[PDB]
């Protein structure tokens, strides 16, 4: 399931990270999340602890938008990009067929679109409709050739680690965190 946010629910703009840090974790690598909210109002908490405890009670995933990311440097319909299979490694080569307008940037997010696995862009080249993206960590899978790129709307697979650590009375709820890190399976 989707944590919720600002952006799934203006109505509780609280659910808005104050402080997002990104924790490279490599003992494969996973992302490690620590998120801080503002001070929250009642129903903001009560929503975002009902989420939770839906979580829980499913024991599905939290699917987690880091909005301090989303850039736009890349748009376009992806559909029409080729990624050319069996390729695995820290590089991938895409053929943008001329429909995509922009260019990555190192430090961008970039997922593919059959794997729920986030990778951070390290280094870009292109020639002509060829773009070479250096990628951390390695490529989780082998590409099959009918994966697509995604640079915009990147959500992180993650599962709630600190379930309970963590009133200021104006009514609202402060020092809220949380602790998430990408899921292997
Ligand atoms: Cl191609
Ligand atoms: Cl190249
Ligand atoms: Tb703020
Ligand atoms: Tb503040
Ligand atoms: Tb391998």
């Amino acid at each position: 399931m989707r944590l919720p946010d600002p952006y799934t629910n203006p109505e509780y703009p609280g659910l808005g990270f104050e402080s997002v840090n990104l924790v490279d974790n490599d003992p494969a690598q996973y992302w490690g999340i620590n998120i801080s909210y503002p001070e929250l109002f009642p129903d903001e908490y009560a929503f975002l602890d009902s989420r939770l405890l839906e979580y829980k009670r499913t024991g599905d995933y939290l699917d987690v938008l880091l909005p301090q990311y989303e850039a736009f440097r890349v748009r376009g319909d992806t559909k029409s990009v080729t990624i050319p299979a069996g390729q695995k490694g820290s590089q991938i080569i895409l053929n943008t067929n001329g429909t995509l307008t922009g260019q990555p940037k190192a430090g961008d997010l970039f997922k593919l679109s059959t794997h729920p696995k986030v990778y951070k862009i390290t280094n870009f080249s292109s020639s002509g409709n060829v773009w070479n993206i250096s990628l951390y960590p390695d490529l989780f899978i082998t590409t099959t050739g009918s994966e697509k790129p995604v640079f915009n709307g990147i959500l992180f697979r993650t599962k709630l680690m600190n379930g309970d650590s963590f009133l200021n009375n104006n009514g609202t709820y402060s020092g809220i965190s949380l602790s998430l890190r990408e899921s292997l399976e």
